């Protein structure tokens, strides 16, 4: 496959997380917003240009892609930074550890803002993207639907200590699980070990990329010792009843229940209940670290970029097509 206009730059030779296609023509140099396999597929040691990405995407790059240093170019956040001849500035995403939105001041006066994946936020229209006019704006549109309403983080977390607080002080023997397939969403686990005054046990490969991410006091807060804890950190794939089951028989059958967490539900927050079988249950979560239809409609509608370009769900008309209807009738509502 070729690159797709949507992941190129224009009035520049920048790409944005464009690395499956081979040697980009013309791609001076190549951004990368965030450590998700979508966005860094084709990275490897064997890769010969320049990455600028967050100093955290760059130290996974590094310790599990096994990308040469040399080809490593970190970028420190909030900070007006020229990359062959253009200043940009990498802004905090609010989604995943390291992620980042760029904006770029293109040599005509036009104002390019790429949100990479992202969780709007009212704080970002208090922040350095209130102090000039963006024109465009490539959109991460992951849940840009009006179903897809999903309550705060905070209410969120808010809902799993407590019930894993709960649980665990009537039931000492009880395991809390949560499934992991990368990075983002720590603050689940890490929260939950928290009120439980445990480490969060996990694998080796877990512990490691964990290690990347500048956690403040992460060693106080995780192990590869798992039987230790009373938290653990488990591929996601093995939250279900059966797997769930078999690591129940670790630890020479020293718990008797599992509290599973697993981030589902997209489409109020105590109406969570779980799949129960026995002494298993699993709770789906609606943690996201993407905007909710919501939060990216008062983004957009507070930014009145002159043009969207949409970066996900772009593949079928019928996304295309709803997409820049929505687009449409905010613009028609907030009169830009
Ligand atoms: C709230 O849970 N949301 C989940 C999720 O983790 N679902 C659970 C899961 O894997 N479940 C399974 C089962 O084990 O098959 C089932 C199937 S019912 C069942 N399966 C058995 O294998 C068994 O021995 N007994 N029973 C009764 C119900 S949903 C639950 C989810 C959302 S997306 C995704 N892939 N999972
Ligand atoms: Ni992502």
């Amino acid at each position: 496959k070729t690159c797709p206009f949507y992941k190129k730059i224009p009035g520049t030779g920048f790409t944005v997380d464009a690395f499956q296609y081979g040697v980009v023509e013309g791609c001076t140099a190549y951004f990368l917003t965030h450590f998700h396999s979508d966005h860094y597929a084709g990275l490897s040691k064997h890769f010969t240009f320049p990455v600028y990405c967050s100093e955290i995407t760059g130290n996974l790059l590094k310790n599990k892609l096994h990308v040469q240093e040399q080809y490593i170019h970190p970028l420190p956040l909030d900070t007006e930074c020229i990359v062959n001849g253009v200043k940009v500035v990498l802004l905090d995403a609010n989604h995943c550890p390291g992620a980042v939105m760029i904006l770029f001041y293109l040599p005509n006066g036009t104002v390019i803002l790429h949100t990479g994946d992202f969780r709007a936020d009212p704080s970002m229209e208090r922040s350095l993207l209130a102090d000039q006019k963006v024109h465009m704006l490539y959109l991460d549109t992951t849940y840009c639907s009006p179903e897809y309403t999903f309550p705060s983080q905070q209410e969120v977390i808010r809902f799993a200590i407590n019930t894993a607080f709960e649980a665990v002080t009537l039931n000492p023997h009880a395991l809390v699980v949560c499934g992991t397939y990368s990075i983002g969403k720590e603050k689940v686990f890490l929260a939950i070990a928290d009120v439980l005054g445990s480490k969060v046990g996990m694998s080796q490969e877990k512990y490691k990329t964990l290690q990347c991410l500048n956690i403040p006091e992460i060693n106080s807060l995780i192990t590869t010792d798992m039987c230790s804890s009373l938290v653990h950190l488990l591929p996601m794939m093995q939250i279900n009843f059966k797997g769930l089951q078999s690591h129940l028989k670790k630890c020479g059958g020293k718990y008797n229940q599992i509290l599973a967490f697993r981030p589902t539900g997209w489409t109020r927050i105590a109406d969570v209940i779980p799949q129960t079988k026995g002494n298993i249950s699993i709770y789906g979560i609606p943690y996201s670290e993407h905007s909710s239809y919501l939060e990216m409609k008062r983004f957009v509608q507070w930014l009145k970029p002159q043009k969207i370009i949409p970066t996900v769900n772009v593949g079928t008309w019928k996304s295309r097509s709803t997409m820049e209807k929505y687009f449409r009738e905010w613009k028609l509502e907030a009169g830009y």
